[PDB]
């Protein structure tokens, strides 16, 4: 369990910072968004 | 503990997935978004 | 390893909180966004 746990939590992150990344491009209007 | 955490990141998910649908829509400006 | 997951779903818990409110403004177009 706790390994599998381990390993969705890590997806999280990644998942989560990707999309920090585009909702403040979003946010900014950065290249045009 | 554990069955706390796989209950909190199951949650998680659900909401990570939800946000990746609508960023992924204003993103693409589907539908007038 | 539990205390440590744990924590990253916590900032994981906060992390997808502020993108909810930040993305709902973006859908709702609030305060111009």
């Amino acid at each position: 369990e706790v390994e599998a746990l381990e390993k969705k939590v890590e997806a999280l992150e990644l998942k989560v910072q990707k999309l920090e990344k585009k909702v403040e491009a979003l946010e900014h209007g950065w290249d045009g968004r």
